C-alpha cells in the first residue's frame, strides 16, 4: 500500500489522494504542500560595502622631503607632497617656503556600515529543497513535518512514513552568482572578489565583515592640499554600494519566475510553485480500517446540482447515497478533473449528502470514489463573475 | 453578481426579479419604482399676470 503519487508541486492547497490498498477500506489522503523553502549550496564569496576613506593623518615636514612607502593597508594610497604653508591656527608654522613637504596617506577601511548594510556575494550551486508538509490524514487528522525531497528520505512525524520527489522542475530561480542585501536578493553577475572596477559594485570586496583584508579599486587619488593649508584632498568614486542602492535592478522576489518568495535566512526560495513530485508514502497499517466495517455504498446516484465552472469551490453536487452499514465514507475523484473540499462525508443509512468541489471543464465527466464506488458526477457548469483574490484550489487545466 | 437588469418603467408594481449567483442560494428582487419624478433643467424667463 506504500502510495506513490506524482504530485503537482504547487504550496497551499491540499492534494487529497485516496489509498487504494486491496483489503481493506481506503483512506484519503489530505498532502498540503505548507512551504517549498529551498536552500540551495552557496558559497559566501566576499561582503562588500561602501568605503570610508579613514584618512590617516599626514605628516607635514617643514624643511625638506619625507619619502612615503607602500604601507599594506588596502589600496594604501600616499603621495608626498612639497610646496606648502600649512596654515595650522598660527598662520603658517614650517618656517621654510618650499621645502614645506607634506605627505599624504589614505587607505581604504569596511565602514562601520559593512557589519550590518552590506551586500553579499554567492556562487550559488543547487542544493536541496525543503517543506513543512502538513497532513491531516486519514482519521490521524495531524502531523505538521518538515520534510526533503530527495528521493528516499522518509521523515517518521506523526505515523506515517512519506518519501519525496526528487522533483522534476530543477529551475532554481537563484542563478548561478547572487548578491544579497538584507532581504533584497539580486541574481546578479557580480565582477568578482579581488577585482571589482572602482564605481562599479564590489569596489570593496572584504571575503568577510572580521576580514581585515580586503580589495578596494576605489580609484583612491590624493591631490595637495590648497594655498598652504592642512587637509587631505581624497579624490574617490563613491562606492559602488552607493550606487547598487539607488541604480541597482529589482530583487528576485519581485523578478523571478515560477513563483518564488525569498529571505535573508538560510537563502532559501520559498514556495517555488513549479512542476511535480514523485511522492510515494508507508502509511501505518493500524490507521487503516478494514473493509468490512465501513459500508458499502454502491446502488447510488451523484449528480451536480449548482456546478461553477471555477477556482473556488463552487461546485456542487448532491449523491443519493445507498449504504448498507452507517458511518463515514471518504471520498475522492480519481480523475483530476475535479478537486473536492469534503475528504470524506458522514453517513446514515442511505441518505444524500452533497459535497463541495471545483473543475476546469464545462461538462465535467469525473469519476467519484465513494469508499469504494465508482460513479461519473457528470453534468454542466456556470461561470463566476467576481475574480480578484490569492490563488485556486482547481489547478486542473487541461483540453476542453 | 451584479444583477444587470433591463426594467419597464412603469411605477406602482415590484419587478421581483431574481439573483442567479453562481455558488450561493439565488435571493429574489422586488423592485418598486414608486415614483419617476422628473425635474427637467428649467430656467425662469419671466412672470406674468395682470
Amino acid at each position: 500500500y506504500e502510495h506513490t503519487a506524482v504530485m503537482p508541486n504547487k504550496v497551499g492547497i491540499p492534494y487529497k489522494a485516496l489509498v487504494e490498498r486491496p483489503g481493506y477500506a481506503p483512506v484519503h489522503l489530505q498532502i498540503q504542500l505548507v512551504n517549498t523553502r529551498i536552500i540551495p549550496s552557496t558559497n559566501l564569496e566576499y561582503i562588500t560595502c561602501k568605503y570610508k576613506t579613514k584618512v590617516p593623518s599626514p605628516v607635514v615636514k617643514c624643511c625638506g622631503a619625507t619619502q612615503c612607502t607602500s604601507k599594506p593597508h588596502p589600496d594604501y594610497q600616499c603621495q608626498v607632497f612639497t610646496g606648502v604653508y600649512p596654515f595650522m591656527w598660527g598662520g603658517a608654522y614650517c618656517f621654510c617656503d618650499t621645502e614645506n613637504t607634506q605627505m599624504s596617506e589614505a587607505y581604504v577601511e569596511r565602514s562601520e556600515e559593512c557589519s550590518i548594510d552590506h551586500a553579499k556575494a554567492y556562487k550559488v550551486h543547487t542544493g536541496t529543497v525543503q517543506a513543512m508538509v502538513n497532513i491531516t490524514y486519514g482519521s490521524v487528522s495531524w502531523r505538521s513535518a518538515d520534510v526533503y525531497v530527495n528521493g528516499e528520505t522518509p521523515a517518521k512525524i506523526g505515523d506515517a512514513k512519506l518519501i519525496i520527489g526528487p522533483l522534476s522542475s530543477a529551475w532554481s530561480p537563484f542563478d548561478n552568482k547572487v548578491v544579497v542585501y538584507g532581504h533584497e536578493v539580486y541574481n546578479y553577475d557580480f565582477p568578482e572578489y579581488g577585482t571589482g572596477k572602482a564605481g562599479s559594485f564590489g569596489d570593496l570586496q572584504s571575503r568577510t565583515s572580521t576580514s581585515n583584508d580586503l580589495y578596494a579599486n576605489t580609484n583612491l587619488k590624493l591631490q595637495r592640499p590648497q594655498a598652504g593649508i592642512v587637509h587631505t584632498p581624497f579624490t574617490q568614486a563613491p562606492s559602488g554600494f552607493e550606487r547598487w542602492k539607488r541604480d541597482k535592478g529589482a530583487p528576485l522576489n519581485d523578478v523571478a519566475p515560477f513563483g518564488c518568495s525569498i529571505a535573508l535566512e538560510p537563502l532559501r526560495a520559498e514556495n517555488c510553485a513549479v512542476g511535480s513530485i514523485p511522492i510515494s508514502i508507508d502509511i501505518p497499517d493500524a490507521a487503516f480500517t478494514r473493509i468490512s466495517e465501513t459500508p458499502t455504498v454502491s446502488d447510488l446516484e451523484c449528480k451536480i446540482t449548482e456546478c461553477t465552472y471555477a477556482s473556488d469551490f463552487g461546485g456542487i453536487a448532491t449523491v443519493a447515497y445507498k449504504s448498507s452499514k452507517a458511518g463515514n465514507c471518504p471520498i475522492h475523484s480519481p480523475s483530476g478533473v475535479a478537486v473536492i473540499k469534503e475528504n470524506d462525508v458522514t453517513l446514515a443509512e442511505s441518505g444524500s449528502f452533497t459535497f463541495h468541489f471545483s473543475t476546469a471543464n464545462i461538462h465535467p465527466a469525473f469519476k467519484l470514489q465513494v469508499c469504494t464506488s465508482a460513479v461519473t458526477c457528470k453534468g454542466d457548469c456556470k461561470p463566476p463573475k467576481d475574480h480578484i483574490v490569492d490563488y485556486p484550489a482547481q489547478h486542473t487545466e487541461s483540453f476542453t
